[PDB]
């Protein structure tokens, strides 16, 4: 036990009881305890004596709780000599003492550090020295503004086992890796800012540290911290993201520590990485570990769909892979279910979340799962760590288990508080200072050393994807292939093949339009992605889990139970129906002309709207609804909806624009987009050309507002150009045809991409294989060699345009 002084508070005091005999001067006083109310008592006479203010009390009445740890001390200071009446005023100097138990359940420890920290403030000692787009960007302002992370060692690992060349910066991201891991054995060679240093007061060694977040004091300084294995890699996309973290596994496999610590003699699986990925990018963490990883020995598998049958025993079994990679809605699938094959009754040796942002809101169960995972080793790979939210963050700290912010209640009065409160320049210093040793971040715009940007940005990539027709496409492009050879076979059977040049021109466009979409020549249905999501949901809320078996009744035939599965006909409202008793009902309602109704409800069911149940059932999602007739999508739309379902897991936030000559291929396009794609991911904005100048520029204004939970779709046409319109937000373009004259094409490209920008625009040209589409840019790469411009009106005319209707069929 020792006791030492810290300050002193001066205060006035009302008196309650009337005490008429004489006061001494230095007397020494006392807190009893019991809006709130404290006590002022004599020692010697054991009565009471006075009341504190509001403003006093509300300092006093939780320090008295921690007697043991901060002694209070009042004394008397003024002598009038006159006995106390009723609100004579009482002046007091009240001493403060630390005790050694002060100096080394959230409620009970948070209560003590703001009483401790409100006594501070009033003894005056001081240490010796949703968001928007505006506010986010300050925010990474400062947590990528880190002090000169350029001088971080470039550690190499041989190439015996990584067969890829790592960069500058991603030599030194393996190197932090290693270091946050403390794998020492694979690096060459070679305080804590919460924690603020006070100073003793001399009036009653000559420091002393505290941390007032905490309500923590020691004699020493504490340089103890970091208490983690692994961080939080941030960095914009590019800065071999992925290629690094691969770099680290081929480097350290498994825990060496154990290895040898159960050799010198179980839930551990000491030997495997788990990676959870999102399904779009789950065989392309496979593809980008194979084309990385060299040694053998150590082998990576995905598991989806329940394919490896015991998971707990194979992961800690004598061969063990070294990684296994998994969805994320399978961590959130076997969370619910409490499936306990593996994933969660084995501790993994390391974790690593890609777009680990998914985990966000700490409220869903996909969140719940994550957190839920056992592992020695936790990392966090993630581009945007916050979306759209501040405690975007909690959950990347909750999951790393960052002591003591992984409690909420640490949190929300450290950090949520104080930002909710208008005070956001201590809310960023309070989350700056917990994640400054376990986060990295870099930029394509920081400089290196030498004096040069870290990833030089070209202005732009074009790369033409070359795509196959569907079976039912080929047939109708023949069909017009064989008609347009034929009205070349007239006019050069005729001794002048311009003869026909407008009558071939015309099935020469027919062939272009069969390769953007067979609908622009001359049984759709009406139902979107989101509803059926929606009708399915009700539907299984209607037909649920009980102690039988699942029945579906007859609204025709009255059968109380459909067999088989497959022949359920479930209309628009989900009424259930014999398929083949609700097709008679429609042939013989369509035979007669009378508009088709719901047998049940009487309602406007159309035949395009019939659905059916998915054929097989996953027993995890349940029953889905499905078209019961098939939908048709074009070539280009498949493609083009097959890279906008990666990029909206790829980069969020990303504004693309999607070119098209066809105004009717655009409208074709939204109509499929939208239907195929959620709302609340993928906004579509297309240009209509006749609609009012103030709502085109209120089309642009909503498209370059950048929104991280979702990406923006910019449709306007190819003919048009963008000629005064600002394109400059766009990341993406999309060039769903060819045109004539590549001008057109590459003005409208370069109308995207500004000298000066942080991502360079990536470019992709769907051109259907062996079609017209791939003659028209042989056409375009001989007017990139001499140009639209031509000599001669007379024979040179002529003879120039008999070479293009050739090229298009050689
Ligand atoms: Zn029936
Ligand atoms: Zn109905």
């Amino acid at each position: 036990r020792w006791s030492r002084y810290i300050g002193s508070i001066h205060t006035m005091g009302f008196a309650t009881r009337p005490t008429v005999k004489p006061v001494p001067i230095g007397s020494r006083l006392g807190f009893k305890k019991s809006s709130h109310l404290v006590r002022l008592i004599d020692t010697s006479q054991d009565r009471e004596l006075g009341r504190m203010p509001e403003d006093v009390a509300r300092i006093l009445y939780p320090l008295l709780d921690y007697s043991e740890q901060v002694s209070l001390e009042p004394y008397l200071l003024i002598n009038n000599g006159k006995r106390f009446s009723v609100g004579d005023n009482i002046y007091i100097r009240i001493d403060c003492y630390l005790t050694s138990q002060a100096f080394v359940m959230d409620t009970r420890q948070l209560h003590r550090a703001g009483a401790i920290m409100a006594l501070f403030d009033a003894i005056n000692i001081q240490p010796v020295y949703a968001l928007n787009i505006n506010q986010l960007k300050s925010f990474y302002r400062i947590t990528q503004s880190a002090a000169s992370l350029q001088n971080l060692p470039e550690t190499t690992p041989d190439e015996s086992l990584f067969k890829l060349q790592l960069r500058r910066y991603q030599k030194q991201s393996l190197s932090w890796m290693l270091k946050r891991e403390y794998e020492y054995s694979h690096l060459s060679e070679k305080m804590n800012p919460l924690w603020k240093k006070f100073r003793w007061p001399s009036n009653s060694d000559c420091f002393f540290y505290a941390n007032l977040y905490t309500g923590e004091f020691s004699i020493e300084k504490p340089v103890i911290k970091t208490i983690i294995n692994g961080g939080i890699l941030a960095d914009e996309m590019g800065l071999g993201k992925t290629i690094s973290a691969l770099a680290l596994i081929c480097t350290a496999s498994y825990d060496e520590a154990h290895e040898k610590k159960i050799e010198s003699t179980d839930t551990y699986a000491y030997r495997t990485t788990l990676i959870v990925v999102p399904m779009s990018l789950l065989n392309q963490w496979q593809s980008e570990f194979e084309k990385a990883n060299k040694d053998l020995k150590k082998r990576c598998e995905i598991y989806y769909g329940n394919n490896i049958k015991d998971l707990r025993a194979y992961v800690l079994g004598p061969n063990a892979p070294s990684v296994i990679i998994t969805t994320y809605g399978i961590i959130q699938s076997e969370y619910g279910r409490t499936s306990t094959s593996g994933l969660f009754n084995v501790v993994f040796f390391r974790i690593i979340l890609d777009e680990g942002h998914t985990i966000r809101n700490r409220s869903t169960r996909t969140s719940k799962a994550v957190i839920a995972l056992r592992s020695s080793r936790k990392w966090i790979l993630t581009g945007t760590p916050i979306i759209n939210r501040l405690d975007d963050l909690f959950s990347l700290v909750q999951f790393l288990n960052l002591e003591p912010w992984s409690h909420i209640n640490y949190w929300k009065r450290y950090v949520s508080v104080p930002f909710e409160k208008g005070n956001y320049a201590q809310a960023f210093d309070v989350i700056n200072a917990v994640l400054e040793p376990v986060l990295l971040r870099r930029t394509k715009n920081m400089k290196d050393v030498d004096g040069k940007p870290l990833v030089s940005l070209p202005p732009k990539e074009v790369i033409v994807e070359k795509l196959q027709l569907s079976s039912s496409e080929k047939r109708v492009y023949q069909s017009m292939l064989e008609d347009a050879e034929n009205s070349v076979k007239e006019g050069l059977a005729k001794g002048d093949l311009l003869k026909n040049y407008t009558n071939i021109l015309v099935h020469i466009l027919r062939l272009r339009q069969v390769c953007c979409h067979l609908d622009l020549l001359k049984p759709k249905s009406s139902i979107s992605q989101d509803k059926l999501d929606a009708l399915s949901a009700n539907f299984r809320d209607i037909h649920s889990a009980s102690e039988q078996l699942p029945s579906f009744e007859c609204a025709i035939c009255t059968t109380e139970c459909i067999e088989p599965l497959s022949a359920v006909s479930i209309t628009e409202c989900l009424h259930t129906f014999c398929e083949p008793c609700l097709a008679e009902y429609i042939e013989f309602q369509q035979n007669k002309k009378l508009s088709i109704n719901c047998p049940y409800c009487r309602m406007p069911i159309s035949e395009a709207n019939v659905l059916k149940l998915k054929e097989p059932i996953d027993a995890e999602r349940g029953y889905e609804l499905i078209s019961f007739h098939s939908h048709f999508q074009s070539t280009k739309i498949k493609a083009l909806l097959r890279h906008l379902k990666q990029i909206q897991e790829t980069s969020p936030g990303e504004q693309i624009i999607v070119f098209s000559q066809f105004s009717s291929f655009l409208d074709i396009l939204e109509i499929e987009l939208r239907s195929h794609l959620p709302r609340d991911q993928v906004i579509i904005y297309k240009f209509d050309g006749r609609l009012d100048m103030k709502e085109r520029t209120r089309i642009l204004e909503q498209f370059h507002d950048k929104d991280l939970s979702c990406i923006k779709l910019l449709l306007l046409s190819l003919k048009t150009g963008g000629v005064g319109l600002n394109l400059t937000c766009a990341s993406r373009a999309f060039m769903m045809d060819p045109w004539w004259s590549p001008g057109m094409e590459d003005q409208a490209i370069d109308r995207i991409h500004r000298i000066g920008q942080q991502q360079t625009v990536k470019v992709v040209r769907f051109i259907i294989d062996n079609s017209v589409e791939e003659k028209m840019l042989r056409i375009q790469e001989r007017k990139r060699m001499l140009g639209d411009i031509v000599e001669g009106d007379e024979a040179e005319r002529r003879q120039k345009r008999i070479e293009e209707i050739q090229m298009l069929f050689q």
